[PDB]
């Protein structure tokens, strides 16, 4: 019974083998047929290779070494070398050509979604070039989808040698018999097999895949769309930045390149971004997760005023300050998509680039009070419920996992009443006392949540609905300005609270507005259609955003 | 008796003046003088200056109006404007070429390091030019140094209008008596002056220094060299990250850039590099502090094996990979100046380039035992006297402050003797209780190591010596191997346990090293000449590691 695949860097991870680029060069070159691939392997355990690959030195070391060895088997083939001849320039380009062969990727990933431990085992180099960070992102980028990494010159020994298949049992705690092992090169595979696993010779990922979904029993091939990479909060780098005396900043931060600052709504986590972080990381930016003010890890003062759109704005300020953050690109969801517009419209030169998720860009009306424009539309009197103190505090707090698992609901599942909350007498009062699951979150995904709530419990979150007749008098203010920074407004159809008829005359205020638009879903957007979200931010990041 | 002074921002704390461009443009363009500085003023209060200044509109609304104002001018003068005549890029090099005017600045850092309150009161915009950044750096670099920045936009009041003066006061919570204010236009210091507030007239700044110096009757022209800015550890960005089960590590962060990983001595903190942390910040650099293994913040396992170079080194790997970060510039100072050579010999490829202070990259020498090593140089004795577990810990917990303060020494002060430490028992036993304060350290930076040897002791920090064997079997499997990434290697003249002679033959295994040395400067480099490790560390990452 297999509880363990073992796969291999070039010709199986990644794509296309660098070995194959010796081939390659000597068919463009017209040199002779395997005279590249034999100066490779020339002296076998005792030569250049070998010692590159146990890590006794270093790949800048070894390209002079195979420089030489070409000579030597140029000289004996009778031929001669072009005078552009570069073993930098071959290997450069060719490791800057090797990319994540995703399929294998993805059967991977299922394996160890299955309960199977999964390990790459690879013969590589201590790599010192110039242009060495491109497969450092490489190694990282698949690193991560795997319990352990396995690279020949960390731990001083190669294929095919058997002690690095032994060291490979050790570290997998498994017997061969329990083992897969997928090999593009026979000779490395043979003693795999002669030990007793089972191996795979990999040539087309496709026939690879076939005969891995036969052994394991597990469909691999042909398999549905899967969800982008999460987050575990535990492997996350979390940051605190006090902002002034008794109120501090929580934030997750993975990646490097320009900041993105993440402001999620309400009842929310840096948590509800989980499957943007880690997309958004390998996209080339920094990302900054927040707890906003009342939620997890930050603080959550009791004070109404302390939730006012102004102080929230100044304290975000504040955090880009202590941060030494002159920028930030700044993307919103629900009550994270308010701040963010008037983020753009009160500080300007802090924002590269605002986004917002659901919630529109609508102008301050100075001739109607915020209470009287509140009443003006059915389906938000469930923020006059939220309006007096304790009220709603003791009804979301009741029971916790029945909030969540009600509130957290896609289009297709039976989503919350909006509409005669304050008649109801409550938001759950029509409600199961132990509602199911929604296809968008795991139980655990609710756990953390839950865990999350239970220090502040929702006096805080509440307070940013109390503060309505303060941020008119301050939206007020900014009547006359235009948003005239790269912004990005994205609507999801199936919002019933910010629908997406509200963000329509946007462009009176923001003329160079670009948009985004989510077909069937519902209001808790990010984890709803992670996949899309992460492909408009990714698409408008890279051309607005820089 | 003044407690309080106010800078204004254009021509006071930044040079040259944006106003002065108008005139500038004028001469150049061969136009009417004045007819540029006249379109601007047009409409006076209500005008669309004083709206732009009030943030009733953003500077790229502004731009179209004060175009339409120099076409009136011009009409009125009988005159015509060039045809390439555009306000955006008038505004955009005058805004660029505008920097810090650093004697005012230092003025202003000597007052508030005499506890006087300062505030920068300003006539600004809402910036929103695709250019903003550049001026957004400029107000964070400013306002760091300054109790209060009052910008006209955000207030929503203007100089000269009375108003935004009493506002100034009741921000200051002092009566205008207790204020000097110092402005270029004589028109904004009027009303201050009418209030009874000390004022400057701001030409020349020597001129403007004579005056405020005379007044305050601090001595702030021809004053001594200052230091680098400083952190006050409760305004940094904290971050944690989990590198494995019950192994955390803690670091401060500041700035945004390619990010540089500082690594500490022995027994020291992130505190250590607190010169150099905004400095680098300032440069262009994402700094990450680190409290390394054993101190601080970061967890301190008691076990010997977890202080071992391979382990220490695993885990700032995985610290990296934590974090989401390909590469780190790394720079490690003694104990954490042996650590990064090692980052460089065994993962070069996650290593974006390598410096050390006062640490020399020695190879391994596998015909002798590290012990006999150790013994073949007498200032290395007291390395054999943190051998024996329990030993030095009693002695170095048993009082902190003198602890310390015996260790923190400059080459001038009476430093501890390393010599013979086995023989007479330990490090302190021919050392006062009470030593004096050293002019390196004030009280309360001694207290700070107090406090945060105060959760772990010396257990951890004394293991990084009890794996002597361990690390020489190590580094003798990296003995083929030459350093070819960037790498920079800083003596220290009055070093003497690290002796810059100990550094020599580097060359033979660093052929590309670069150099730095400081004269007069002994072991605690960072803190003993800050300056002008910075200028060598500033110097070496824009050339060298980007
Ligand atoms: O109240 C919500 N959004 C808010 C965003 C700012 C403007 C006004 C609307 N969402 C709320 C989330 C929980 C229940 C359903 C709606
Ligand atoms: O032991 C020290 N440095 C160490 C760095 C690694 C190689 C061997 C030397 N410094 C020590 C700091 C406190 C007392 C004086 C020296």
């Amino acid at each position: 019974t297999l509880r363990a695949a073992v796969f291999d860097l070039d010709g199986v991870l990644a794509l296309p083998a660098v070995f194959g680029v010796l081939g390659r060069t000597e068919e463009a070159l017209a040199l002779p047929r395997g005279l590249l691939n034999d100066a490779f392997q020339k002296g076998g355990p005792e030569g250049a290779t070998t010692r590159l690959m146990k890590g006794e030195i270093t790949l800048s070391q070894w390209i002079p070494l195979m420089e030489e060895n070409c000579r030597k088997c140029s000289e004996t083939a009778k031929v001669c070398l072009p005078k552009n001849f570069s073993i930098k320039e071959i290997f450069d380009k060719a490791i800057s050509a090797r990319k994540i062969n995703r399929p294998m990727l993805q059967a991977a990933l299922m394996l160890r979604k299955k309960g199977f431990t999964t390990a790459i085992l690879t013969n590589t180099w201590l790599d010192d070039r110039a242009e060495r960070d491109g497969l450092a992102q490489l190694m990282c980028e698949l690193k991560m989808h795997f319990d352990f990494l396995i690279e020949s010159c960390q731990v001083g020994m190669v294929k095919p040698e058997p002690q690095i298949y032994k060291f490979l049992l050790d570290t997998l705690k498994a017997s061969p018999s329990e083992v897969v092992f997928l090999d593009d090169i026979g000779a490395n595979l043979k003693p795999a097999r002669d030990l007793g696993m089972v191996t795979i010779l990999v040539q087309d990922t496709d026939t690879a895949l076939k005969e891995l979904e036969k052994v394991t029993g597990i469909q691999l091939l042909n398999t549905p769309a899967p969800l982008p990479t999460s987050c575990n909060p535990s492997d996350m780098s979390h940051g605190y930045v006090t902002v002034k005396p008794r109120v501090r900043l929580h934030f997750v931060e993975l990646g490097s390149g320009p900041a993105v600052c993440l402001c999620h709504g309400f009842p929310e986590s840096w948590y509800s971004w989980r499957y943007q972080i880690p997309a958004l990381a390998q996209a080339g930016y920094r990302v900054l997760a927040m707890d906003m003010k009342g939620y997890g890890e930050s603080s959550a003062p009791p004070e109404i005023e302390e939730y006012c759109m102004e102080v929230l704005c100044k304290e975000m300020v504040t955090f880009l300050d202590k941060l030494g953050l002159s920028q930030a690109v700044f993307i919103g969801h629900d009550w994270g998509g308010m701040l963010v517009w008037y983020m753009a419209l009160f500080y300007p030169e802090r924002v590269r680039a605002v986004a917002s998720l659901n919630t529109p860009f609508i102008p301050a009306n100075p001739n109607m009070s915020p209470l009287e424009s509140i009443k003006a539309n059915p389906v938000f009197d469930y923020q006059l419920y939220f309006q007096e103190p304790g009220v709603a505090e003791a009804e979301l707090e009741q029971n916790l996992s029945r909030t969540f698992k009600s509130l957290f609901r896609a289009s297709d599942e039976s989503v919350l009443s909006m509409h005669k909350v304050c008649e109801a007498g409550g938001l759950f009062v029509n409600s199961p006392e132990e509602p199911s699951l929604s296809r968008m979150v795991t139980e655990e995904e609710i756990q953390f949540y839950v865990q999350q709530f239970k220090k502040s419990g929702f006096r805080g979150p509440l307070n940013w609905y109390r503060n309505m007749e303060r941020n008119w008098k301050w939206a007020c203010k900014s009547l006359g300005r235009k948003i005239l920074i790269p912004a990005l407004m994205v609507t999801a159809e199936k919002d019933f609270v910010l629908v997406p008829q509200m963000s329509q005359h946007m462009e009176d205020w923001i003329p160079h507005l670009k948009r985004g638009h989510i077909e069937d879903c519902g209001h808790w957007t990010q984890m709803d259609k992670p996949t899309e979200v992460n492909q408009i931010l990714i698409k408008w990041l890279d051309s607005d955003a820089r």
